[PDB]
């Protein structure tokens, strides 16, 4: 019962660590084995490129006070920190989409009313730090108990779908830098090439149907148990280093590849140093702005607690075999300590991944080689330990000095590989066999609970409600109100708790949503 | 059973004629279903395009005397009368890689001798016909019982993977002619060209990877039973269509398309004419010729009856669920006869084509609705009809008409089209199943008799000679001694007969070859 309220303060931090502390020197020893590499170059690729992009558009968007460098530092300290500390140490830290969003839309208001950014920003940052110790220390995190699978579900479809739509557009881009044309005249990023689009295009799909064959071929019967075991482990980097190969041998086509700055310096060293004063470096910074910097210090809490908390509870769900505990107050206080300590130095703001961390713990998961023949396998166990984040988070704040290494891999390996994780984080939703079972005919569904005790056009029902609901957060999304996306989804949690019951029955509510 | 000796002239031929046409009526009945009609879309682009291919290597090695539209005229002609008077009609008539051997070999023996190669060809037939008539009259074709599972496996097996080399070569010379180039300066089929091997290659795979999905789609729970089996009958024809939209979209790249001659004309007017007068044209013929034809007349006799009577054996195999009746002396009769009289007019003969009639025959094969869950779906019926193949071979005689419709698909889906078909092929030969038996573990083998009535390591020997004989007939066929390839084949019936008896058991040989 991790989520029941003590009544004393700091109770349920103080449960958290009882519980998960002693289990220490088990997460250290737990993690020899050849599995727990695999995972930490799988991850490594899939943590780093995200953060470049992100920092691109950063520098874009805040006209260069905050770059990839920044991004760089923060993933790697926070995810060390956080590895080292966290009750969930299968948690990974990073930047998002509303987080950007948040952060331009401040970007803006501090330009309109003539005020530093930078400043504004470690003011939000101490406010942020008040209100998530004032909130952890009442106990507040037994909210979580009124997140229902209906809310957990939808985010997730909604996070992965976006995930997916996200790389298909990148794929496309590229056809319009480098259009098909007819003839190419002979000649600063390179612009207008013959044999481009095509061959990013070749390399996506090689990579990811690479990978979708080396994992269906665990399953399989041919070679020996520990040969089979050892070439489903290592698929995706099998994958990527045939691809990187592939993409080696042919050299005359041009194609982009990963660039990665040299060097620990911040991205402008002519307007900013490293450490930001608090009251102002060129101007007095007004007091007024200081006491109203509470308003954005609230969106911030919301955003981070609403993401936070629903991987949390995504991540620990009982299907998946999780044994050692799990941390819903340490871990909110580290991330929104941390968080709010970052703005000091000019940092961005961080949060936990929910796709990067269900690839995470899906990279770590033991099936049973017993497999029952025609059977589906079922989970044997999950490895815990806390070797593997720390890892990744040193491989990617280390990354600065291995350009030589990282400038020899293309792009279109790591769409391969977003478009393998986008399509695997969407099998282990509900939603989607619920969704596959509207075209299939009504006998050949299975046995599952909300088949045989719900009435077949009262189960369709719900997943209408559901795609509605997604629907219109996408929408809500896309357009100039998107700063109000957390609120939104927030407001699925009346709507199971007011509405749903007035509609269906308890009977059936039990089952379709647990 | 048919091949049993009756001891009165010509009695296979009344047997197989009093067995075979009283199901006429049937036969032209079981043709109004909606499965004939994709049989008829797929097998028509299966069997033009190897015409083609043949007659531009038949223009290139005999100068012109014989081309495209000859080989089309013959492959229609006698298709339809074949499919109208054989007692099989789900064979397919066409050429081969041997008659080509044969044709080049005697061209260059014409020129060496100073003689006119049409002529020769004449006495050729003659003879050709005289001895198919004997060969017939005698119950001759009783011994294909001597033609064991040994032989149809070997010859199966390397014709399917022949076909597999020869597309992929053609893949890789298309790469050849345009190559990948740093750059493309502007400047008789166009050389050099940007986005052409790229594109062809994108295609194929495209078309081979659609068309598998959509006949894996067949045994899938999704939709109804009507649409399943419509949307699965119609995969290659969806498959075909959307390539070529596909490809017709994109309007700024070169790819190769389909070309067929226009008009009804021979292919050298100026040398010849479509009556070749069997008594010298431009010089007299010398008798010694007209006498010493025989040998090549031989070499055609063993070609032609080898290679149709293993098609027919494979064809008419009793896991197959061929009921109507099967025809081993009215087939060859035709066949032989037909050919023979073909060179009168300075047409190329003809035999029957596995692939192709295995393929013809996989299109027709209805299965069980019911298909166990689990389980490996199990054959309801196959359609025997005649309509089919009088189709196929009026749309091949046709196509020197729709060269307007011809000349918009691009040869790569042709490509990804024969890679099905050569990957389909190799699916019904227990040389297959037994060689994928190699990389199992002993442990997970099925219950088949070969398996618990014999050692395993006894039963990997036999796959061992199997695959040597394999490979020596494949380097006998490269080298120049591929004249004698039929004859080498017809030395591996002695081997099972007279040298597998004395390494292996009775027991073991009964088990292992049927």
């Amino acid at each position: 019962d991790p989520l029941l309220r003590t009544g004393s303060v700091f109770g349920g931090l103080v449960r958290d660590v009882r519980r998960r502390y002693p289990h220490y020197p088990s997460d250290l020893r737990d993690a020899l084995h050849s599995q727990c590499v695999a995972a930490v170059l799988f991850i490594y690729f899939a943590a780093l490129s995200p953060a470049i992009t992100f920092g691109g558009l950063l520098g874009e968007k805040t006209e260069g006070l905050m770059g990839v460098s920044e991004l760089i530092v923060s993933t790697a300290v926070l995810g060390v920190l956080f590895s080292l500390l966290g009750a969930q140490p299968l948690l990974v830290v990073g930047f998002s989409g509303p987080l950007l969003v948040f952060e331009e839309a401040f970007f803006k208001f501090c330009r309109a009313q003539d005020l530093e950014y930078l400043t504004g920003r470690v003011w939000v940052g101490l406010w942020l730090v008040v209100f998530v110790l004032a909130l952890v220390a009442a106990e507040g995190s037994f909210l979580v108990r009124y997140i229902s699978p209906f809310t957990q579900e939808i985010f997730a479809f909604l996070i992965s779908l976006i995930f997916i739509y996200e790389t298909f557009y990148k794929l496309y881009k590229v056809f319009t830098e480098h259009p098909l044309l007819p003839f190419y005249p002979p000649e600063p990023s390179p612009r207008n090439q013959p044999n481009t689009a095509l061959l990013s295009l070749i390399l996506m799909l090689g990579t990811f149907f690479i990978a979708f064959f080396l994992r269906k071929f665990r399953n399989s019967r041919f070679l020996g148990g520990k040969a089979r075991r050892i070439i489903g482990d290592f698929g995706i980097p099998i994958s990527i280093l045939v691809m990187v190969l592939v993409d080696y041998s042919i050299t005359d086509t041009y194609t982009q590849k990963l660039t990665v700055p040299t060097g620990l310096s911040v991205t402008s060293p002519d307007k900013r140093s490293w450490f930001i004063p608090p009251l102002g470096s060129a101007r007095p910074f007004p007091p007024w702005m200081m006491v109203a910097a509470a308003v954005p210090a609230l969106l911030v809490l919301i955003l981070i607690f609403m993401e936070t908390q629903i991987t949390a509870l995504i991540v620990s769900q009982k299907a998946r075999r999780l044994l050692k505990g799990s941390g819903f107050h340490l871990d909110l206080l580290l991330i929104g300590s941390l968080g709010g300590l970052c703005g000091l130095f000019g940092l961005p703001w961080l949060t936990a991944a929910t796709v990067r961390s269900v690839t995470h713990v899906n990279a770590l998961t033991v099936m049973r080689t017993a497999i029952a023949p025609g059977d589906k396998p079922q989970i044997q166990e999950v490895r815990e330990q806390r070797v593997t984040g720390v890892l990744i988070a040193s491989l990617v704040g280390l990354s600065i000095v291995m350009g030589a290494v990282l400038r020899r891999i293309p792009l279109a390996v790591l769409f391969g590989i977003f478009l393998y994780m986008g399509v695997t984080s969407l099998s282990g939703i509900q939603l989607s066999q619920r969704l596959l079972l509207i075209l299939m005919p009504a006998k050949h569904h299975p046995e599952q609970p909300y088949v045989t005790k719900v009435k077949t056009w009262r189960m369709h029902l719900f997943t209408c409600i559901q795609l509605g609901c997604i629907a219109l957060l996408w929408v809500v999304k896309s357009t100039a109100a998107s700063l109000a996306f957390p609120f939104l989804l927030l407001l699925t949690v009346p709507l199971r708790h007011c509405l749903l019951p007035r509609l269906f029955q308890d009977r059936e509510l039990q089952a379709l949503d647990s």
